[PDB]
């Protein structure tokens, strides 16, 4: 019962060993969900899952800096289902990120924006209801 866009502070940056769950479920009719972590106004990490870009499920993970977008990495295991509810965990590791959706593994992401402990805000956005956001170390 978290309102979205809703803003969750990383204070300190994130470092390795950090693990941030998200709990919610995907609206009816959903067309997207965005993670987004921020360095001041650039995106070090942007997780993007898009459920109909031309009838195709994809997750796109980008990286903005100075407000350009670099190379898409995309991968086609699509784990999320409209209506149903989601489990999102990133676990910071000393050379990517590492995300798995509903505790199986979904993909890595190398660490463009190598200046981690200036990686302090997760926004969360999209078609979802959001129940929860939090972290700890592992």
């Amino acid at each position: 019962p978290l309102i979205v866009p809703y803003n969750l502070p990383l204070p300190g940056g994130v470092v390795p060993r950090m693990l941030i769950t998200i709990l919610g479920t995907v609206k009816p009719n959903a067309n997207r969900i965005a993670l987004d972590f921020q360095r001041g106004n650039d995106v070090a990490f942007h997780f993007n899952p898009r459920f109909n870009e031309n009838n195709r499920r994809v997750i796109v993970c980008n990286t903005k800096l100075d407000n350009n977008w670099g190379r898409e990495e995309r991968q086609s295991v699509f784990p999320f289902e409209s209506g149903k509810p989601f489990k999102i965990q990133v676990l910071v590791e000393p050379d990517h990120f590492k995300v798995a959706v509903n505790d199986a593994h979904l993909l890595q992401y190398n660490h463009r924006v190598k200046k981690l402990n200036e990686i302090s805000k997760l926004g969360i956005s999209g078609d979802i209801d959001l129940t929860s956001a939090s972290y700890t170390m592992i």
